[PDB]
């Protein structure tokens, strides 16, 4: 019963991929529905961008995220940021587990993948307060060989748990961009008003 195995262990491998298109493409359809056009063209030249690629070393994200943090905290405060926050409260775990075991598929992570909901409680503290280098620290752990594609999948997956906003839509995709490439900021400040 091998044979029947092998037989069921491909096919159930085959639909999951295919649930991680179905996925991707929903998801796309969602930020471009609560967030518009240039936010769905955004996540997907990132995720394009993060597939087959490594992550830049922290030092250089959290030196490429604060640029990120000084213009925000010019524009937007602490109530809007507990706002992100309390919206981070309300995401559910296991379908965040879920979604990002079909992300990471979607964007050619080899791997296994994990709970990372403690990422995801690192974003709240890191939002309320302005200290990230613990956040960044847990999200490089995240990325086994260094891939790109499981930070913006876990990233994905806490975007579809919850209505951030345009806000921490903003914020999450310029942590990921600081990680993967610093290009998409400017982008990401454009969808704020820098």
């Amino acid at each position: 019963n091998q044979k029947i195995a092998e037989e069921k262990r491909k096919r159930d491998e085959i639909n999951m991929v295919k649930d991680a298109i179905k996925l991707t493409s929903d998801f796309y359809r969602t930020i471009y529905d609560e967030f518009g056009k240039q936010a769905s063209e955004l996540a997907k030249e990132l995720a394009s961008v993060s597939q087959g690629k490594q992550i830049k070393s922290v030092d250089d994200a959290l030196n490429a995220f604060d640029k990120f943090r000084n213009n925000l905290n010019k524009k937007y405060n602490i109530q809007d940021r507990m706002a992100i926050s309390k919206a981070l409260e309300a995401i559910n775990q296991v379908h965040m587990a879920e979604n990002f075991k079909l992300f990471s598929k979607a964007f050619g992570f080899t791997g296994k993948v994990i709970d990372r909901y403690d990422v995801a409680v690192e974003l709240q503290k890191a939002v309320k307060t302005d200290n990230w280098r613990p956040f960044f620290v847990k999200l490089e752990s995240l990325a086994a060989g260094r891939a790109a594609s499981a930070v913006t999948a876990w990233a994905f997956s806490v975007m579809l748990g919850t209505p951030v906003g345009i806000l921490g839509f903003a914020i999450i995709m310029a942590a990921v961009s600081a990680l993967v490439n610093d290009k998409f900021i400017e982008q990401v400040n454009k969808l704020i008003g820098i």
